[PDB]
């Protein structure tokens, strides 16, 4: 469309998340206000407790919008068809929102494959959600059908790992811990014993879509054994959440808060796929020591940015999961929006330990084909931080966001329609 024609549309209807163009324009606009006049501090607008939060995320990576965007939204219902869900539910998930902002210059298909990733740990979150209940509502089938369902999630990503290397294949069997016991090498590969096989889990087909686009796309030409890394990290974690949340006392501190969302935020996840998705890849970057603390910083900083943008629903929900709640339950002099002030500069902080470890880890790249390849896994990484500041900033319709930020539809809504203006008179200048 011209921007005489959005123009027009924003005057009437505003801007919407039901119309898949508005979004370009928004991001569009993000990236000239901002980026492109060297301001890297995007507003958040929003309340908690009835306190205005109102903060800056830092974030110095170029915004962008996937052009498939289009055909992943004109697709949105078939795609959830797969799920067993709600559509109010799927719509407030928006893993096409999420996905192709923050794998912007990917492919379709690489591109679903991260709504793909993104979408099970948000379904897989809100079934350990349940544990946020007070105790005399905890539904201890639940909790059971939740502990296996994780357990068969796991075997199924195990069914299409056959490693060419044996090291690999000991890499994912000794990092199983406390599932181990559970799993036993036959003939090269890690496989569950068929007497737990108790259930068809609820999401089971988004999974077998998950593995099966791994194994066609991936598995015959690349080591997709820091795909199956990440999984059982996350895995991992859930089990670890599902621990704490169970016990009913949260004594995490700000550290431990920290390690425990290296293992959650589910980023690693998309980023190990992406990662194979282009030919400059250094499988050794995974345990290079830097670079999964560069990795850790990334999950830090999606998680404290997700934290002040949910924090007064998780207030309601009574959630201690929180830099906003920890911080408060550390300082009494803090308020909310004193907290969230807090959490944005440790945020500040992550950013710049993420890009003083980036200058790190190239610099001791080996040989031309190490730096580029690495610096290609660092560009990933950095799509997703930008990525997610824009997912959160364009909360603009109620039900299609996890947590929808009227303050954020008035001020774009007010911000776009001058910046389109602009670009009509000055036309075709
Ligand atoms: C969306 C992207 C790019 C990465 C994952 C970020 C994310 C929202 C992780 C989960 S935070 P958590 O508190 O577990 O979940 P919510 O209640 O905020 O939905
Ligand atoms: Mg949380
Ligand atoms: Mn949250």
């Amino acid at each position: 469309e011209s921007p005489k024609e959005v123009l027009s549309r924003v005057q009437d209807a505003g801007l919407t998340l039901t119309n898949p163009n508005d979004l370009y324009w928004m991001v569009d606009f993000l990236k000239e206000k901002y980026y492109d006049n060297g301001d890297y501090y995007y507003p958040i607008k929003t309340v908690c407790d009835g306190e205005s939060i109102d903060v800056k995320f830092y974030c110095p990576f170029e915004p962008s919008l996937s052009p498939h965007y289009l055909e992943l939204y004109g697709s949105r219902d078939e795609r959830a068809s797969i799920y067993e869900t709600t559509m109010k539910k799927y719509n407030r998930i928006n893993s096409e929102k999420t996905s192709a902002i923050c794998t912007p210059y990917s492919s379709y298909g690489d591109t679903q494959i991260v709504a793909y990733f993104y979408s099970m740990m948000y379904y897989i979150n809100d079934q350990t959600a349940h544990l946020k209940l007070p105790e005399s509502e905890i539904e201890s089938e639940l909790i059971d059908i939740l502990n296996d369902d994780i357990l068969i999630y796991l075997n199924e990503f195990m069914s299409i790992f056959e490693p060419e290397d044996a090291q690999d294949l000991e890499r994912i069997w000794d990092f199983l811990d406390f599932y181990q016991p559970y799993f036993s090498k036959v003939d090269g590969k890690i496989v569950l014993d068929e007497k737990y096989l108790v259930r068809t889990p609820s999401q089971m087909p988004l999974i077998k879509t998950i593995c099966e686009y791994v194994s066609e796309q991936f598995a015959p030409s690349k080591n997709i054994t820091q795909v199956i890394w990440e999984v059982v990290r996350y895995i991992k974690g859930v089990k670890d959440e599902i621990h704490i949340r169970g016990d009913k006392s949260f004594t995490l501190s700000l550290q431990e808060y920290d390690d425990f969302r290296d293992k959650v935020t589910a980023s690693p996840m998309a980023h190990a796929v992406s990662d194979l998705t282009h030919e400059r890849f250094s499988y050794e970057a995974y345990t290079n020591p830097a670079f999964m603390e560069l990795e850790n910083r990334c999950s830090e900083i999606i998680t404290y940015f997700n934290d002040v943008c949910t924090s007064d629903r998780e207030r309601l929900d009574e959630d201690p999961f929180n830099s906003v709640f920890i911080l408060m339950d550390l300082d009494p002099s803090l308020n909310f929006a004193k907290s969230c002030d807090v959490v944005v500069e440790h945020a500040y902080n992550k950013m710049q330990a993420f890009l003083k470890l980036k200058e790190e880890i190239l610099e001791s790249a080996s040989d031309e084909e190490e730096r580029l390849a690495l610096a290609r896994m660092i560009k990933t990484r950095e799509d997703s931080l930008i990525g997610y500041v824009l997912h959160e900033v364009c909360c603009v319709e109620d039900g299609y966001a996890r947590d929808h930020k009227p303050l954020m539809k008035a001020f774009l809504e007010e911000e776009i329609t001058k910046s389109l203006a602009e670009k009509v008179k000055f036309n075709p200048v």
